[PDB]
C-alpha cells in the first residue's frame, strides 16, 4: 500500500519479583521504586499498527472485535503521544491479539504496550533505542516498560519522563534454567488499587524504607545465580507489597483463601526439597518461580488440590521485544 506504513510486533508478558506499586507521577508514569521483573516465554501480545493519511481517527480491534468508547478514547490519547513524537498526525488501524489468559486473570498491559510501541517504532521508522522504546511503553503502563526486553529485567525508576525506564539484565543465561507456575485462583484495578494505597497505606513508609535493599539483594542473588538467595527475598518482597494494601484507607486485599493454600504447597514444596517461591500480583492468582529441573515435580504437587486446567507453566525467555509478519 503505498501511502500507508504499517509494523507488527510480538512482545511478552513479564512478572515482577519486586514489584512495581506505587507511582510519584500519575501522568507521566513514574513509580516510586525500581522493580525487577522476568518475561515469561508462553505469553504475549501481537501488535499491528497501519497508519493511513485518509483515517480519521485510529482504531483499535482487539482479538478480533471493534472496542468500546471507552477503550477507544484511550488509546487515542496514548496514540497522540506516539504522532507527537514522530511529528505526524497520522492516524492508525490497530489490531492486536492478546495470547495471554486475560479470562483466568493474567495482566496483559505489559506486553500489550510493549508491543504497540515497538510496533509503532517499526512501521514509523523512529529508529527508537530500547531505551526510548521503554519510555514510550511506560507511558501506556508501567510494567509495559520491561517487556521491551527478555530474561530478567531492572525499570529504573528515574526523576522524569526522560529518566525513568528499563534495561535487560545479563545473568550469563541464567533465566534460561529457570520457570513459572501459574496457580489459577470486579478487581480493584493496579492502577487504581497502587494509587490507594500510595496515597493512604499506613505500611507503605515501611514498604519504602525495605525495598531498595531487596533490590539489591536480589541483583546480587542474580549475579550470583543463587536460587534460594532470590527466591527468599523475592517472597518477602511480594508480602510485603500486598502488607501495604492492608494498610490503605480503607484497607483492601487481592489475595484470598485459595491464594494462601497455594502458597503452603509451595513452602511443603520447599520442606520435601523442591526449592520454589511465589508471588503474587494485582489479584489472587498464584505465580511460583521454579527451576526448569524442577517444574514438573512440584506441578504434581499443585495437581494433587488444584485442576489440571489451572495449573500452567511458562518457561523464562531470553530474547526481548521483536518485530514479526
Ligand atoms: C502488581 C504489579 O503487577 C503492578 C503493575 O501495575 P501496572 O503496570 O498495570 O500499573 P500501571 O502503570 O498503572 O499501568 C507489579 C509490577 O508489575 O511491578
Amino acid at each position: 500500500g503505498s501511502m500507508v506504513k504499517s509494523g507488527k510486533a510480538r512482545a511478552h508478558t513479564n512478572i515482577a519479583l519486586i514489584k512495581y506499586w506505587g507511582k510519584a507521577d500519575e501522568t507521566y508514569i513514574i513509580p516510586m521504586n525500581n522493580s525487577l521483573s522476568v518475561t515469561l516465554d508462553r505469553f504475549y501480545t501481537e501488535t499491528k499498527v497501519t497508519f493511513d493519511p485518509d483515517f480519521t481517527e485510529d482504531c483499535l480491534i482487539l482479538n478480533g472485535n471493534e472496542v468500546n468508547a471507552k477503550e477507544k478514547e484511550k488509546i487515542q490519547n496514548y496514540m497522540n503521544i506516539v504522532r507527537d513524537l514522530a511529528g505526524n498526525r497520522l492516524h492508525a488501524r490497530i489490531e492486536s491479539e492478546n495470547y495471554v489468559p486475560t479470562a483466568a486473570g493474567l495482566a496483559s498491559s505489559a506486553s500489550a504496550y510493549a508491543a504497540l510501541a515497538a510496533a509503532c517504532n517499526e512501521a514509523l521508522s523512529l529508529n527508537l533505542s530500547d531505551t526510548d522504546l521503554s519510555r514510550l511503553a511506560r507511558r501506556g503502563s508501567g510494567s509495559a516498560s520491561r517487556s521491551i526486553f527478555g530474561g530478567f529485567a531492572e525499570w529504573e525508576k528515574g526523576h522524569d519522563d526522560l529518566t525513568s525506564y528499563a534495561h535487560g539484565i545479563n545473568s550469563n543465561g541464567w533465566e534460561k534454567d529457570l520457570s513459572m507456575i501459574f496457580v489459577v485462583i470486579k478487581k480493584v484495578s493496579s492502577r487504581s488499587g497502587m494509587s490507594l494505597t500510595r496515597d493512604t497505606s499506613r505500611f507503605y513508609q515501611y514498604w519504602l524504607d525495605h525495598v531498595d535493599e531487596d533490590l539489591n539483594e536480589a541483583k546480587e542473588a542474580v549475579k550470583n545465580q543463587d536460587f534460594q538467595r532470590l527466591g527468599e527475598v523475592i517472597e518477602a518482597n511480594g508480602l510485603r507489597m500486598h502488607a501495604t494494601n492492608l494498610g490503605a484507607q480503607p484497607p483492601f486485599t487481592y489475595l484470598v483463601q485459595e491464594s494462601y493454600d497455594a502458597m503452603a504447597i509451595v513452602e511443603q514444596c520447599r520442606k520435601a526439597n523442591l526449592p520454589c517461591y511465589f508471588t503474587m500480583d494485582a489479584g489472587p492468582n498464584v505465580k511460583v518461580l521454579v527451576e526448569k529441573k524442577n517444574k514438573q515435580a512440584v506441578m504434581e504437587q499443585f495437581l494433587k488440590v488444584f485442576d489440571e486446567s489451572k495449573i500452567i507453566a511458562s518457561d523464562i525467555i531470553s530474547s526481548g521485544v521483536e518485530i514479526i509478519k
